[PDB]
């Protein structure tokens, strides 16, 4: 089976992160079979140890001599510590001279919950380990890679990471999915500047064989959305109603008369539509479930005590039996097959087979090969450009509306939407949330019109988005349309270097963590933010792209594009599961092309029209009885191309 | 080099068509180096002979006995005749029992024109000869596999083909374009039925190297255009107006007084932007270029002999000489090679080697592998679920307006369109083109008020929608709004016949030419016919998928989204390089999954609105000042979601 391995990679040098288990391990495994010298990396020192030592066993049955020098290990490295990452280089350039093969394997699970339970650490974490990761180990190695006139960058994404030009939903998950999604989009822009020497591409398996958040996850929904129900037809506090829940019996609070109709007739689901083994049919919660409820209520404006679930009786252990466990396990399982063309699922070996064989393949770049799949799960197509505007009836809802909007270096557009939501469509008033009080003069000279007739309010928010958000709520009430431009423009740096340069002036690895940082974790936060402000609908701005944009600006522009359009697609799904059930869409100003873009000021007056018209069509208020399930998931998710 | 493909694929028998050169001869190569007994489809006997004596030397030589045995041929095997197809089944399965692996490989040039100057026959030819014959073996083949218990179908597509969710035009090849993603569509709809036994994937592969008509096009476009413009403000005849052409002397229709500026103009731009060797320079047109002008003129409406052109000096030979032949070859390769990341062309053996690698792959089914690649041509996302309605002044253009309406089953759908242009847009009136006289009768009778009112006219189409158009043009005047359904529903038969089965109720071969006929060629003629049309916006509607729809319908339905969203964007750009220019674009009833359907009345009706706001969006005027070369790409060949 390994003859048709030999000689393929003969000559090469892998380092392959993640390469002590999985898909890393195998890729290591068949790279190493192959005739490559391999350098493994992972945290674990024993499970890279096991593994370099399976692999060095198998090369000598083959007939390999001195398995020691084809097989090394990094032990103590994760991927999203940045100094880490400097010594894998050192250690593995120590070891055999320049890298031909960057298998950027490692990929963390992440927060695995919902955007609103999401702590914006654990997100910036996944980033770090899953993507930032990935540049920072191209930016250490390319340099080498082109003065040898050669190199291969692979980056191990997922099916669940989308694809040009269409969006996967990946609900609990979007910290991953984004990840994921920001893994194929760097091969994609980054193909054209590697080459001719270097190639890079994408992998995106589906659901591959190897190594009860759904269920607890829903225990946390339905009780915040009952809370929430209860909360609009019940006089007493948030404090009270959850004080009804703190006995932590479902039984009594089901017979509870007192009780308002959405907890009792909750306590009913919980029992009825319940495992009497598993104690989540005798408890309402656990202390995990508890700490989400609070940060959700938190988070919403709610004032409890940190306190409040302190003295809550834990249930006995298990709060979810095996049986049922297992039983959402096989519902899962069954779902990934069902969804499975061939029903017969891949393994980690089939991946890394398939993987090894692609990496043979010289003429290819920029692409995402799928070496297993071939799923039913739902794509969300981004980047539609034919789009009119909201009916006139929709555009007359706006009438005394409150509009937020969020930017600072894009002034002609926020000075522009500021003014027609104010004086074409009767908006009451504009908030804008600038980063700086450079910014925050800027837009008060620019609609000095508007400040001076109490129109326009300006707040500075600085790195502090969410209490700035806080500030407008507590001022000048919840907002209807929130519109979410970033504060930053894309930086003007090389993305390569010459052949025999240093790479000095090379976006480096911690300024492509700041691109991260104000252009995927900035609208982030403000969504993450305002998805529990009901009655919200908030646009995702993308920077702007134009005729005389950069080359780099391009590249780095269509990299946020692509990325984003994952996170737009998952919240959009995960907001249709909440109580507050807001609008959430993405408005591109980043264009493929240059061409495309405007060439005169006519071209210009029609763009930036199409942009209002871009953010009014996903800020038109949805009504009630409009919200079936029908136009409920067109209205969310979506993005669409100025 | 070939060690690491022993073994590969042994025990396989394989059908590659176009097996005697290019990518096919090669596959057939290496699947045969691989273990795998071939049989090689394609016309000429000779070159099949001389492929085959290659192919069996090698063998010998890599240490192959009774090499024979492993490599047969079908000579006389056009992929276009369906008969051919029938006795290269007989023949293949006759020499090697079941085959493993179908290699639909065969694709013709096509006719290499534009769509308004592709004959009908030759648009047929294409999609015989290169997505017809891929079913039709699929059809022939697949019982024999899933009774084996495996089997695979590759079919090799383009990367001009576009991909999932994403269209890419490809100009004066509409017909090979189709085809391609036409071949990409099938294994991305017919994966869930075939598996688990069969596995069916395509190959997109770039440009290949292996083994003048844009310039002779150029030459078409300018005369046409001019002729057009001249005709504006001219009095004379286009007879007339042509007739000063008939010396075929630029020299002389530059300094020729009598003759309209747009004429003089062009002869100016003729003989300064021209080479003096090459007679394109002294010349205005040769027999081929003047039969297309004519054919144009014809199809336009305008009246003038079959032999105007008959007594036409043909310019001494070459009309066009080698040296500027080949700097358009350069301006092309340049162009080819500037668009590939590593600037380093793909060979046909490369292209293979991948190919026959990634045929091993058992784990992947419904995809699109890309061999080769990575260009940067522009592509059209296609799928846009979010967008509103045209502006209120936009839409007040509609008042007075001639509508087309072009249709048969969809009868609700017909009479809802109707209704909104006469009741709530004051059109003058509406042209209910059907096929059948049962289809003119139902209309009038749901749009019996319309009819009595004379707002309503029917015509019925038959099998001649060319024909019908100019009487509806001569009858009732030239549309603005064209909306083009399709007469016919898609058909209710298994894709797939169980394992034992002897599949008698399965889709056939002559079913799968009718479904292009009705769903891919209906729409190809009518935009064929309206391109020629001044001041026309076509709307091509694909057929409607419901909640009750059944999964072979959901399949087709996908099936044909995709297929003709290649065709909508590719006359997109034609339009823009014609002198009428008009609109056209794609509104699709079609959806990927069921539970996106409407389930109630409310969501219908939600639906139903839906429809009228795409169609009004692609329908509604883009006044000449408003389609700037920004505005104008956006508002053609675009694809939208209903
Ligand atoms: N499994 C699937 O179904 C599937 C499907 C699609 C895509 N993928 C992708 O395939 C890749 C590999 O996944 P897998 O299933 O093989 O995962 P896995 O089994 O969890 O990965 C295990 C390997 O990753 C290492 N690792 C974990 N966290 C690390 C960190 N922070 N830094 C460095 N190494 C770390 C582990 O060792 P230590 O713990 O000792 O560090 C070990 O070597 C990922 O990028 C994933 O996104 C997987
Ligand atoms: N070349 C590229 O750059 C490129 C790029 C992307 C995709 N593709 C696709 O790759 C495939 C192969 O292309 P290629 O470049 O190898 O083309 P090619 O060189 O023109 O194909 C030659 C082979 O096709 C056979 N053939 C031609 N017309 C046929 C017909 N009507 N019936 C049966 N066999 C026929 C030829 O023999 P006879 O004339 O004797 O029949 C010969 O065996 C096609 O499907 C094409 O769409 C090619």
């Amino acid at each position: 089976w390994a003859e048709s391995l030999i000689g393929l990679h003969l000559g090469k040098v892998a380092l392959i992160t993640g390469g002590s288990a999985g898909i890393g391990g195998q890729i290591g495994r068949l790279l190493a079979l192959s005739g490559a010298r391999v350098m493994l990396a992972a945290r674990d020192r024993h499970k890279l140890e096991q593994m370099q030592a399976m692999i060095q066993s198998e090369l000598a049955e083959v007939g390999y001599t001195d398995v020691e020098d084809r097989v090394h290990i990094a032990p103590g490295c994760d991927v999203s510590s940045e100094a880490q990452l400097a010594d894998l280089v050192e250690r593995t350039l120590s070891a055999f001279g320049t890298v031909d093969y960057l298998i950027n394997n490692a990929g963390i699970a992440g927060v695995e919950e919902m955007v609103i339970d999401m702590p914006v650490e654990g997100w910036r974490h996944t980033l770090f380990a899953n993507l930032i990761s990935n540049y920072s180990l191209m930016r250490k190695l390319a340099p080498l890679m082109k003065k040898q006139g050669s190199g291969y960058i692979l980056n191990v994404s997922s099916y669940f990471g989308g694809e040009k030009d269409a969006a996967i939903p990946y609900p609990n998950r979007a910290d991953y999915a984004v990840s994921k999604a920001g893994q194929r989009a760097m091969a994609e822009v980054f193909a054209r500047f590697l080459g001719p020497e270097i190639q890079i591409n994408a992998i995106a398996p589906g659901p591959v064989e190897g190594d009860r958040l759904i269920l607890e996850n829903k225990r946390l929904n339905e009780l915040h959305a009952a809370l929430i129900a209860a909360a609009r037809t019940d006089e007493r506090s948030m404090h009270e109603l959850v004080e009804l829940l703190l006995p932590n019996d479902v039984a009594a609070l089901e017979q509870n008369p007192a009780a308002p109709t959405a907890l009792r007739e909750l306590a009913r689901r919980f029992r009825s539509e319940g495992d009497p083994a598993a104690s989540s049919s005798s408890a309402l919660l656990n202390r995990s479930i508890a700490a989400k409820l609070l940060a959700r209520l938190h988070n919403g404006g709610y004032v409890l005590p940190a306190d409040i679930f302190a003295n809550l009786p834990n249930p006995p252990d298990p709060f979810f039996t095996r049986a049922q466990i297992d039983r959402e396990a096989r519902k899962v399982r069954d779902g990934i097959m069902g969804m499975l063309y061939l029903q017969r699922m891949p393994t980690e070996f089939d991946v890394a087979m398939a993987t090894v064989y692609y990496l043979a393949d010289r003429v290819v770049s920029g692409e995402t090969f799928h070496p297993s799949g071939g799923l039913r799960y739902e794509r969300t197509p981004t980047g539609g450009e034919l789009f009119g505007l909201p009916s006139p009836e929709r555009l007359a809802e706006l009438v005394g509306s409150t509009v937020y909007l969020i930017g600072e270096h894009l002034t002609e557009h926020l000075n522009l939407l500021a003014r027609a939501y104010l004086e074409r469509y009767g908006a009451r008033q504009v908030v804008m949330i600038v980063e700086t009080e450079t910014g925050a003069e800027t837009m008060r000279r620019l609609l000095h019109d508007h400040v001076e007739a109490g129109r326009l309010m300006t707040i500075v928010a600085g790195d502090q988005i969410e209490a700035a958000i806080d500030q407008a709520i507590t001022r000048y009430g919840r907002p209807g349309p929130v519109v979410c431009t970033p504060f930053r423009p894309l930086p003007t740096v090389p993305l390569v270097g010459r052949k025999d340069s240093d790479w000095s002036t090379v976006l480096s690895e911690a300024e492509f963590a700041e691109l991260c940082e104000h252009q995927l974790t900035h609208h982030f936060r403000v969504a993450r933010w305002i998805a529990l402000s009901d009655g919200a609908r908030l646009a995702l701005v993308t920077p702007e792209t134009t005729a005389t944009s950069t080359t780099e600006q391009f590249a780095l522009a269509n990299f946020i594009k692509t990325t984003l359009h994952a996170f737009t697609a998952t919240i959009g799904v995960e907001s249709e599961r909440t109580a507050q059930r807001i609008l959430i869409n993405q408005v591109d100003l980043t264009r493929r092309a240059r061409a495309e873009e405007p060439r005169d000021p006519h071209e210009r007056q029609q763009e930036l029209e199409r942009f209002i018209e871009a953010v009014l069509l996903v800020t038109a208020p949805l009504p009630p009885e409009a919200d079936t399930r029908y136009a409920g998931r067109i209205h969310r998710g979506r993005a669409i191309t100025v």
